[PDB]
DNA sequence: GTTTAAAGCCGTTTAA
DNA sequence: TTAAACGGCTTTAAAC
DNA sequence: GTTTAAAGCCGTTTAA
DNA sequence: TTAAACGGCTTTAAAC
DNA sequence: GTTTAAAGCCGTTTAA
DNA sequence: TTAAACGGCTTTAAAC
DNA sequence: GTTTAAAGCCGTTTAA
DNA sequence: TTAAACGGCTTTAAAC
């Protein structure tokens, strides 16, 4: 599966929180960001629509 | 705040789920992603931690 | 604001798993549980609904 | 599994913020209660620990 | 001094 | 047209 | 929380 | 031309 | 032995 | 009608 | 990723 | 009685 992060972007986020990223924490996230997007699909669908909207995340 | 999503590949694994992205969905996910990083820097910080980890998330 | 969820069965199923449940950890559950509920309620109104279904969540 | 929710006041509380709840609804939210208690002990886990904080929600 | 792991730089090449 | 990835190298830090 | 039964809504289709 | 029926869904109440 | 915090019991009372 | 909360008491464990 | 412009869909309302 | 217009939305493509 894809990286659907920007990883440098999430770095520099982090860090301008004050922290550091471990090895592994952006496939981690991108795991995180597949299951949101997954559960959008279930909503969208449930809502008989072809279309994902913000609402649906 | 800075896009931390790659939208083409979002738009591209939607479409493979069968389904169309709406003008400001990926906005809505970033802003999804972003409450997700913020949640995971409180529990990195609960555990007297630097570093964000995958298990943070 | 209301605990809405049941403590004796949370710490129940927790120590099914093999774990302690902390003095204020149900409470933290709680507020989860509400934040997920508001998240929902944005959902059924997007929606165009006035009834909350279980794909909302 | 067991109910974890208390049905009425989840009720009550949509009620208030103006929304009627599905019959399928309590127990579509339950499942997502499930879901974060176990992402909890996850994290308690990764963090070599036996007490689940509220944090680790 | 050692180990482990993360940051920071630099240059090139797709990818977005 | 532009930035993000990437992979090698060195730095840096913590703790023993 | 549960059961039982009645109300109230909404949308469609005859029936009056 | 119009309202009453109807059937599914949720609410509501009482009492245990 | 001490401290800190969590579990486990028991009995009563609403709450669900 | 039933179980969950609750508050006091003792146990238990970890680490110093 | 961005911009520009064209296609394709869907639902409603005249127009032919 | 029927189809063409129309206007919003998303897709798609090319090239930089």
């Amino acid at each position: 599966k894809d990286t659907l992060i920007v990883a440098s972007k999430v770095k520099a986020y982090i860090k301008s929180k004050g922290f550091m990223t471990s090895g592994d924490a952006v496939d981690g996230l991108n795991e995180k960001l597949y299951a949101l997007i997954d559960d959008a699909l279930k909503r969208t669908e449930s809502n008989k629509r072809t279309t994902v909207r913000p609402t649906d995340f």
